[PDB]
């Protein structure tokens, strides 16, 4: 039940619910469960919940402009998605007109913090609640444990010197 | 003397390189010449640490003081590939243009030197060597000095570390990297 050291296979597999986008694309493709955070003008500065959201609910996928290395023309919206164990392509949802909601979404600080986990499966990024979201709280993601690692990032549950030599 | 002459423009080997600790080593310790192996090896700066009442060894100490910024090595041990691999504790591995190579093997003491026997540091506090590969060779590096009759305890330098993805001292953890 503790979803911190889940492989991405694990994180699609058991997944117990499954949140489509809404049918500007990045706002109007807001999930009906979820509203913006709004900085004190109409900037979006975050995505919270409108609503208790369960632990083990998928977002995504992931829509944003998609570019390799020989085609890639600002950073900051990267995702970058792996084919057997090499970089292929990143996706970058900068621009609000070709990206969805997903974009907002702020990343966690800590892992007390964090309540999603960003996954690839299959040639996608999926968001995947690791805790229950009660109502107007802030959606904050960070990597799943493999995706951290193909990223030498840290992450919540990562083994320490002293783990590995215990 | 005082201010911007002294100071110029802008010695933490924590976050070095590889080529950086080959290229700012200040002292070499060859092996001693020559031989079990393992045992002969060891270089007369060293001393090892034997079990109780025994003459098995189970680490390395210094004898003298060891200055920092000492390189060791290189590592001796049998050499395997994927495809001729036949117990990995003592397996360390080599790459060449980013993807892995071959192991050297430290098990057999007639066949690897005294680095084998140097024991791995459980906290960044307790580390004084950083192990590197440079060229198609692994070193041990000493990070601070290593008064004389101490234990040497070995991690990863953070270029290694990562191509394990293993942790390293002074790895930024989610609150660094976020704020």
């Amino acid at each position: 039940a503790d979803m911190t050291l889940w492989t991405e296979a694990e994180f699609e597999e058991k997944c117990t619910y499954i949140v489509n986008d809404h049918p500007v694309q990045a706002e109007a493709s807001l999930p009906r469960n979820l509203l913006f955070k709004y900085a004190t003008s109409e900037e979006v500065i975050g995505v919270m919940s409108k609503e208790y959201i369960p632990k083990g609910t998928r977002f995504g996928p992931l829509i944003g402009e998609i570019y390799t290395n020989d085609t890639v023309p600002n950073r900051k919206y990267f995702w970058r998605i792996y084919s057997r164990g090499e970089l292929h392509h990143f996706i970058d949802g900068f621009n609000e007109e070709k990206s969805n909601w997903m974009r907002y979404v702020n990343p966690a600080h800590s892992p007390r913090e964090q309540n999603l986990a960003a996954c690839q499966n299959g040639m996608n990024i999926y968001f995947y609640t690791i805790k229950p979201i009660p109502a107007n709280q802030e959606l904050l993601v960070w990597y799943c444990r493999d995706f951290a690692e193909r990223l030498h990032y840290p992450y919540p549950g990562e083994l320490t010197m002293m783990n590995l030599t215990q």
